[PDB]
C-alpha cells in the first residue's frame, strides 16, 4: 500500500500529540509562576521535566516526523534531529530522580531540608543536569554513529546528492549505543536507582509512623502502670520512662507549652515518687492525662497528618517516574530485540510507529497526574481555565 496512507496516520497522530503536550505542560509551569503555594524546590524540578516535554511537541515531534520520511541529508544534521529527543528523555531522567531524592531528603532529615535544599542550589542543579543531558543526547554527534558507513545504495536510490544519506534513525544512530548506552546505562540505572529511593521514602514514613503510634501507646500504658503500681518504686520506674520518651517526643508555641507542661509535671510526680509518696504521686501523674487530651492527641495528629500527606506526595511522584517507565521502555524492548536478536525479523513499521507515539504521550500524561492527585495543582489549573479560557 502507498506508504503515504500510514505515513498520514502516524504524522496526524504526532501533530495531536504534539498539541496537547504543549498545551498541558504550558499550564503546568503557568500555575507554578502565578500560584505562590506552588514554588518549592520541587516544583522546579517539575517545571524543567514540563518544560522538555514542550519541547517534545516543539521540536522532538517534528523532528520524529522528518526522520520518518528518509529525505535526504548530510549525515550530521540527520544525527542532530534524531539525537535531540535523547536530550528531551536525559533530562527528564534528571529531574524524575531529583524529585525522588528531594522528598527522600524531606521525610527522612525534615529539620535541615530548608537549609540544605534551596530555590538556588535546585536551579544550579537544573542548569547542571540539563548541560549533561546534551553531551548524553548527543554523543553519536561525538563520533558515535554510523555516519562514516553510509547506505550507499539507498542513497543513490533516492537520489541523495554526495555527502548525503537516507536521513532514518536507525541508519545514523549505532543500536549498541541506544542499548548499552542510552537505554542501560542512561535509562535503566537511573529508573533502578529511582526505585530504591522510593523504597527507603515508603520504608521511612511507615517506621515514622510506627515510632508516633508505638510512642502514644507506651505513654499510655506507662499511666495504666502508675495507676496500679503499690510502691513509690515503681511510679518512679515508669514515670523515669515517661520522661525520657517526653524528652525524645520534643524533637508550634502550645506545642512547646505542651510538652513543657507534660515534662513539669512528670517531674512534679517523680519528687514525690522520690519522697515515698505513692499516692500524692499516682495523684500527680493523673493529671497528664488533661496534658495529653488538650496537648499530645493534637501534636500526634498533626504528626501523622503531615507524614500522610508527605506519603501521598511521594506516591503521586512515583506514579509519574512509573509512567515514564511505562511510556518509554517498550521502545527500547524492541531495540534491545533488533540488537540482541539479528536471526530474528526486525519488528513491523506499525508496531516501530506505535511505540514512537507511546514515548511521546509521555509528555501529555504529568499535567493529569498532577491535577487528579495535586489539590493545589487542581485548583490553580482550574482558575487560569475559568478566569482566562
Ligand atoms: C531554537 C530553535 C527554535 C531552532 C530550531 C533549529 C532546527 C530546526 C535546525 C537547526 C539545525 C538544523 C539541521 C542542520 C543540518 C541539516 C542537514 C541538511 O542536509 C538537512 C537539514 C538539517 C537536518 C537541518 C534541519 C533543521 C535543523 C535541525
Ligand atoms: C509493560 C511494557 C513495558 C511491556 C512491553 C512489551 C513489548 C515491548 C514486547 C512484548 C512482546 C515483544 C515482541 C515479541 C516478539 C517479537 C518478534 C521479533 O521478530 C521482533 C520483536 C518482537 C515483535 C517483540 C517486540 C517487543 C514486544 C512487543
Ligand atoms: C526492570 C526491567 C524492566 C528491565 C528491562 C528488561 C529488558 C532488559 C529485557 C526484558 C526482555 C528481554 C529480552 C527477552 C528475549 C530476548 C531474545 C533473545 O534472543 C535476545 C535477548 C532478548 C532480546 C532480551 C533482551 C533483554 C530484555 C529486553
Ligand atoms: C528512543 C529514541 N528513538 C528510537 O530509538 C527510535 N528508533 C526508531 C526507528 C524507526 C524506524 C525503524 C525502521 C523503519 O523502516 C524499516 C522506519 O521507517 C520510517 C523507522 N525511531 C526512533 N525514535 C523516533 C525518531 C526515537 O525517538
Ligand atoms: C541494569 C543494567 C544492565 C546490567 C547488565 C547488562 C549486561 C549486558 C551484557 C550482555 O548481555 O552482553 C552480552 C553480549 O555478548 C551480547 O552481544
Ligand atoms: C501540518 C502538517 C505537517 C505535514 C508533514 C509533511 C511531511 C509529509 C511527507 C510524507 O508524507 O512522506 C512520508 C514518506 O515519504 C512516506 O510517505
Ligand atoms: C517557536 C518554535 C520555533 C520553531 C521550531 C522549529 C520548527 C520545527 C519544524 C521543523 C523540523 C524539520 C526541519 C527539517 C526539514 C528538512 C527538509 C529538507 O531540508 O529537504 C531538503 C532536501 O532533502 C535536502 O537535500
Ligand atoms: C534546551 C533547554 C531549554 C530549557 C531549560 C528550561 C529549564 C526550566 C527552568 C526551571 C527552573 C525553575 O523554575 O526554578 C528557578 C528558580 O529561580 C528557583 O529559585
Ligand atoms: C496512541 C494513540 C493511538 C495510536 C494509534 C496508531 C499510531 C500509529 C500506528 C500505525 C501507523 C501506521 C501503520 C503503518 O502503516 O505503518
Ligand atoms: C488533526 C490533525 C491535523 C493533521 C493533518 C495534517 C497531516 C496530514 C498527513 C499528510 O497529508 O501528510
Ligand atoms: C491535555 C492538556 C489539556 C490542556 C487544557 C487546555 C488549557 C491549557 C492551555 C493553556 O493554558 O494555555
Ligand atoms: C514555547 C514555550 C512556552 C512556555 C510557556 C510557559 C510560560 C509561563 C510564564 C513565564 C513568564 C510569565 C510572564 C507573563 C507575565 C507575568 C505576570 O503577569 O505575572
Ligand atoms: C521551551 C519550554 C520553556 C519553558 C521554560 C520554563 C517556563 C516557566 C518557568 C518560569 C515560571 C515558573 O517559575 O514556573
Ligand atoms: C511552534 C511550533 C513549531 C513547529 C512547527 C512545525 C510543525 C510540524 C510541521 C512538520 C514537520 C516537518 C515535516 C517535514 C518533512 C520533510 C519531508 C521531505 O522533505 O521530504
Ligand atoms: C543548535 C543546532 C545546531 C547548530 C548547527 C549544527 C550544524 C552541524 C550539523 C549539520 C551538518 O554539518 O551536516
Ligand atoms: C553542551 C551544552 C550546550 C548548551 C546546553 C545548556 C542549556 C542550558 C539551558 C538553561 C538551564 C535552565 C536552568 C536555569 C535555572
Ligand atoms: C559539566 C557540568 C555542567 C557545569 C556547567 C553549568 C554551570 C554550573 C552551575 O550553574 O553552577
Ligand atoms: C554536546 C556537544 C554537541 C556537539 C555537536 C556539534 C555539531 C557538529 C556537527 C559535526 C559536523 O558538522 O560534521
Ligand atoms: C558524558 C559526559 C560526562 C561529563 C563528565 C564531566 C562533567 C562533570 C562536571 C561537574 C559536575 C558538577 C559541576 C559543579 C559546578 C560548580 C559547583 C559550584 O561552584 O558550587
Ligand atoms: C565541549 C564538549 C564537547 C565538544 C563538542 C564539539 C565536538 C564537535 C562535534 C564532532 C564533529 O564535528 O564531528
Ligand atoms: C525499571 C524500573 C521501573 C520502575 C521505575 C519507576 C520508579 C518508581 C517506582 C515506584
Ligand atoms: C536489569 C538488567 C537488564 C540486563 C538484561 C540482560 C540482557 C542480556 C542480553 C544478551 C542476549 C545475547 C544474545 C546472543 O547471545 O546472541
Ligand atoms: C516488563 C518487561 C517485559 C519484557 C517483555 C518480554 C516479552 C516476551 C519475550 C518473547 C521473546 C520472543 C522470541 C521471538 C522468537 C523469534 O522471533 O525467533
Ligand atoms: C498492541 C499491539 C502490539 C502488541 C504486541 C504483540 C506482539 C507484536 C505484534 C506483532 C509483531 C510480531 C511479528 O510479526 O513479528
Ligand atoms: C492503540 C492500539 C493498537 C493500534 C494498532 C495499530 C496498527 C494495527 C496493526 C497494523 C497492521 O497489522 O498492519
Ligand atoms: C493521540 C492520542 C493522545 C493520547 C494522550 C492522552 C493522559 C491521559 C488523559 C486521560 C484523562
Ligand atoms: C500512557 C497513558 C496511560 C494512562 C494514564 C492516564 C492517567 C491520567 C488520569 C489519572
Ligand atoms: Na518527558
Amino acid at each position: 500500500a502507498p506508504p503515504i496512507m500510514g505515513s498520514s496516520v502516524y504524522i496526524t497522530v504526532e501533530l495531536a500529540i504534539a498539541v496537547l503536550a504543549i498545551l498541558g505542560n504550558v499550564l503546568v509551569c503557568w500555575a507554578v509562576w502565578l500560584n505562590s503555594n506552588l514554588q518549592n524546590v520541587t516544583n522546579y524540578f517539575v517545571v524543567s521535566l514540563a518544560a522538555a516535554d514542550i519541547l517534545v511537541g516543539v521540536l522532538a515531534i517534528p523532528f520524529a516526523i522528518t526522520i520518518s520520511t528518509g529525505f535526504c541529508a548530510a549525515c550530521h544534521g540527520c544525527l542532530f534531529i534524531a539525537c535531540f529527543v535523547l536530550v528531551l528523555a536525559q533530562s527528564s531522567i534528571f529531574s524524575l530522580l531529583a524529585i525522588a531524592i528531594d522528598r527522600y531528603i524531606a521525610i527522612a532529615i525534615p529539620l535541615r531540608y530548608n537549609g540544605l535544599v534551596t530555590g538556588t542550589r535546585a536551579a544550579g542543579i537544573i542548569a547542571i543536569c540539563w548541560v549533561l543531558s546534551f553531551a548524553i543526547g548527543l554523543t553519536p554527534m561525538l563520533g558515535w554513529n554510523n555516519c562514516g558507513q553510509p547506505k550507499e545504495g539507498k542513497a543513490h536510490s533516492q537520489g541523495c546528492g554526495e555527502g548525503q544519506v537516507a536521513c532514518l534513525f536507525e541508519d545514523v544512530v549505532p543500536m549498541n549505543y541506544m542499548v548499552y548506552f542510552n537505554f542501560f546505562a542512561c535509562v535503566l540505572v537511573p529508573l533502578l536507582l529511582m526505585l530504591g529511593v522510593y523504597l527507603r521514602i515508603f520504608a521511612a514514613a511507615r517506621r515514622q509512623l510506627a515510632d508516633l503510634e508505638d510512642n502514644w501507646e507506651t505513654l499510655n500504658d506507662n499511666l495504666k502502670v502508675i495507676e496500679k503500681a503499690d510502691n513509690a518504686a515503681q511510679v518512679k520506674d515508669a514515670l523515669t520512662k515517661m520522661r525520657a520518651a517526653a524528652l525524645d517526643a520534643q524533637k508550634m508555641k502550645d506545642f512547646r507549652h505542651g510538652f513543657d507542661i507534660l515534662v513539669g509535671q512528670i517531674d512534679d510526680a517523680l519528687k514525690l515518687a522520690n519522697e515515698g509518696k505513692v499516692k500524692e504521686a499516682q495523684a500527680a501523674a493523673e493529671q497528664l492525662k488533661t496534658t495529653r487530651n488538650a496537648y499530645i492527641q493534637k501534636y500526634l495528629e498533626r504528626a501523622r497528618s503531615t507524614l500522610q500527606k508527605e506519603v501521598h506526595a511521594a506516591k503521586s511522584a512515583a506514579i509519574i517516574a512509573g509512567l515514564f517507565a511505562l511510556c518509554w521502555l517498550p521502545l527500547h524492548i524492541i531495540n534491545c530485540f533488533t540488537f540482541f536478536c539479528p536471526d530474528c525479523s526486525h519488528a513491523p513499521l506499525w508496531l516501530m510507529y506505535l511505540a514512537i507515539v507511546l514515548s511521546h504521550t509521555n509528555s501529555v500524561v504529568n499535567p493529569f497526574i498532577y491535577a487528579y492527585r495535586i489539590r493545589e495543582f487542581r485548583q490553580t489549573f482550574r482558575k487560569i481555565i475559568r478566569s482566562h479560557v
